[PDB]
DNA sequence: AAAAACTATGCATGCTCTACTGCTTCTGATCTAGTCGACC
């Protein structure tokens, strides 16, 4: 029921294989944990014109992009 | 005095080292084109 979860909080089959075994016994909460890659969060094409209605009308954040590697 | 036996020698064969020169083939170094992995 959850892989996909535990799969990108852990970024390993192995673990989601042998933790994710019994499909009854689940795992009661998954997050991410030390010395194991999780998928970054992207960013998703943005509005010109309906910033405001995709912030919510609160005060956001501003940064210039940088074009590098994420690690 | 005359005939037969032993030794000197000497020229030619084949082998052996020793080297030299040429061709064929194997190994190694270098250059160039193509390929894979990661990302974005
Ligand atoms: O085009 P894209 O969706 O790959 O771009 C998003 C990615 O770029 C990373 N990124 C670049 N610059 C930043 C800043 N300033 N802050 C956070 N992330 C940034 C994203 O993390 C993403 O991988």
């Amino acid at each position: 029921n959850d892989a996909a979860e535990l799969h990108n909080v852990t970024t390993d089959l192995e673990k989601v294989c042998r933790q994710l075994h019994d499909p009854s016994v689940g795992l009661s909460d998954i997050s991410i944990t030390l010395f194991s890659a999780f998928k970054p969060m992207l960013a998703a094409i943005a509005d010109i014109e309906h910033i405001e209605k995709d912030m919510k009308h609160q005060s956001f954040y501003i940064e210039t992009k940088l074009d590098g590697e994420r690690m």
